[PDB]
């Protein structure tokens, strides 16, 4: 990891809160920044916790995945700096910019988060934690996966609820959620159904149904990562194969899935 010296961070705005406090819009020294503290009091579980992001996120150099600027570990506050994401998390993003972009472009983010994931699990990264809430958007488009360190059920493989195996294989049932979410966007999954309720249904065997306007292709890949058995799944590898190739041949997308009406009108 790279340190650095606090006059070179300008903490400008609030955005945001978590395990450790509060989460800023900055610069370095000049690039725009997140930056994430650790204030005085924190634990011996807290800093191994903090630094352990911190290094977790220093193991990897991706395109779809957030980098680290650096740390400050010497001085206090200590400071998490990251690239920062104009367009913020991708699941408000999505929810904010309803219907705004082309099939190709939402199935562009979606290649892009694969190829994060693909970079990940190779590494022995499982995530854990995959949903659109937990990826980063640019001002390019790019989505790029966030959320490092050391969890909803709707969100989660039935084998890590059911006895806490979490793997790439339950990442890649996540990934399945999230393709769901960009391509509905930012739809709650499973709607109002309880967590009860839909654990329930996954053990039935229902799923969720096609998103709107969804290419055949992309709802029967969701489906394949929503295998009950875990061996059955796609890995990343696969899903990126598929998604290239889609996007290289992008009239394949024109080949809508039905989508099943909740209402009827009658003219
Ligand atoms: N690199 C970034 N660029 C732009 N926004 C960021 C960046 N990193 C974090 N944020 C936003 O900061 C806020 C909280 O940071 P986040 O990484 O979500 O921490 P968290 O502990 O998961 N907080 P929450 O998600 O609120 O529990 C959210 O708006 C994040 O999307």
């Amino acid at each position: 990891t790279t340190e650095i010296h606090p006059s070179c961070v300008t903490r400008q705005k609030v955005i945001g809160a978590g395990e450790f406090g509060e989460v800023y819009k900055g610069m370095l020294k000049e690039v725009p920044v997140a930056i994430k503290t650790l204030k005085a009091g924190y634990t011996e579980k807290q800093r191994v916790d903090f630094l352990g992001e911190a290094g977790i996120m220093g193991q990897f150099s991706h395109h779809n995945i957030i980098r680290l600027e650096g740390v400050i570990s010497k001085y206090k506050p200590m400071m998490i700096i990251t690239e920062y994401m104009e367009n913020g998390a991708l699941d408000k993003f999505l929810r904010e910019k309803d219907g705004e972009f082309s099939v190709l472009q939402l199935v562009g983010m979606l290649r892009g988060i694969a190829a994060g994931m693909k970079y990940l699990a190779n590494m022995n990264y499982v995530h854990r934690d995959l949903a659109a809430r937990n990826i980063l958007v640019n001002s390019n488009l790019v989505c790029k996966v966030s959320d490092f360190g050391l969890i909803p059920i709707r969100w989660t493989a039935p084998e890590a609820i059911s006895y806490r195996k979490f793997t790439s294989a339950s990442d890649v049932w996540s990934f399945g959620i999230v393709m769901w979410e960009v391509m509905t966007y930012g739809e709650r999954p499973y709607w109002e159904l309880s967590n009860h309720e839909v654990m329930k249904a996954i053990n039935d065997g229902f799923r969720l149904p096609t998103p709107m306007d969804c290419p055949s292709a992309i709802y029967q890949l969701m489906m394949q990562c929503w295998q009950q058995e875990r061996a059955r799944r796609p890995k990343f590898a696969d899903i990126v194969s598929i998604l290239d190739k889609l996007i290289r041949a992008p009239d394949s997308l024109k080949t809508l899935a039905d989508f099943d009406p909740r209402v009827s009108i009658r003219l």
